[PDB]
């Protein structure tokens, strides 16, 4: 708890230089264009450009703890906008081109870009969702609940049951929530493509969900500007910040990173939208 193994931290930073990476960028749209069933894996690394500090990067949460230094928030979690790379994974799941989403991430920036809840795993839990220790019902706050480790916020069930809500973050010793680790799983096992971005994919079994994806020959793609702990089953590394890589990705594809409206939570995946034919590979 105090001595909960935190991994590796703080591990150099590796940049693809610039043709390099523009070449594999090109690559991964010829992922994209062939893949039937297209998983994303997020990690903190894709809110650190909100002013939300990572883990384990140079100036990660346990990384400066391990030098006796402090991270710095640059934002509340009220006032976080999502990134580029949050809208440009709102588009893919409208256009059809995103199958699931699983995030360690508890930011609620995902819902709060208004992906849908219904093609979210939250894995690790979420700062803005409390459950009903009684009838299993969650309500998605427009503030953080207040309290970590799966203990009472002091708020009451309002369902037609005045069960006690309790936060949904997990504390080192928690087993993932069942039914958002099933779905995961079942998505990352019938996926042709499993992409990871800005995790080190260091935690169990989070970090090892992409690695189901390599069954049956699927590709894993994985972006991160630090090495990560499956590196090398990778069919493609990209070493560069993710809303570059993103911004680019969208760009190949044909496809506008959308407007944030504010917060707004959606719990089912619309109809799809009309998306770019694909180009002759
Ligand atoms: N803008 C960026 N562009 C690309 N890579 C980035 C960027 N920002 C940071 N990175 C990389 O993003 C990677 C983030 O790695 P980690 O910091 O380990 O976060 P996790 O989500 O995998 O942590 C998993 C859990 O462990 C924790 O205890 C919590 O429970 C977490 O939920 C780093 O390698 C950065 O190099
Ligand atoms: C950075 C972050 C989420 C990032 C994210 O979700 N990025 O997407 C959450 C902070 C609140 C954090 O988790 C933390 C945990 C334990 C701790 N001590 C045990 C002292 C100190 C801080
Ligand atoms: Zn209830």
């Amino acid at each position: 708890p105090f001595t909960a193994d935190k991994g590796k931290c703080g591990l150099p930073e590796i940049f693809d230089p610039p043709e390099e990476l523009e070449r594999k960028v090109w690559e991964l749209a010829r992922l994209v264009w062939q893949s039937s069933s297209v998983v994303f894996h997020t990690g903190a690394g894709i809110s650190t450009a909100s002013g939300i500090p990572d883990f384990r990067g140079p100036h990660g949460v346990w990384t400066m703890e391990e030098r006796g230094l402090a991270p710095k928030f640059d934002t509340t979690f009220e006032s976080a906008r999502p990134t580029q790379t949050h809208m440009a994974l709102v588009q893919l799941e409208r256009v059809g081109l995103l199958r699931f989403l699983v995030s360690q991430n508890v930011d609620g920036l995902h819902v709060r870009s208004g992906f849908p809840r219904d093609k979210l795993a939250e894995l690790h839990g979420n700062m803005f969702v409390e459950e009903c220790a009684k009838c299993k019902t969650q309500y998605v706050r427009d503030t953080v609940v207040g309290t970590m480790g799966l203990k009472a916020t002091g708020r009451l069930c309002t369902v037609a049951c005045r069960g006690e809500l309790r936060d949904t973050i997990l504390d080192w010793e928690d087993s993932l929530p069942d039914r958002d680790l099933a779905l995961a799983d079942e998505a990352s096992r019938n996926a042709d493509l499993s992409i990871t971005l800005g995790t080190s994919l260091q935690i169990r079994p989070s970090g090892n969900l992409p690695l189901a994806t390599k069954r049956r020959g699927g590709r894993l793609v994985i972006v991160n500007l630090q090495p990560t702990k499956h590196d090398r089953h990778a069919d493609l590394r990209i070493h560069g910040y993710v809303d570059e890589v993103m911004t680019r990705l969208m760009k190949h594809l044909g496809l506008e990173i959308p407007a944030w409206d504010g917060p707004r939570v959606l719990e089912r995946a619309l109809p799809p939208l009309p998306r770019p034919p694909t180009p002759k590979l």
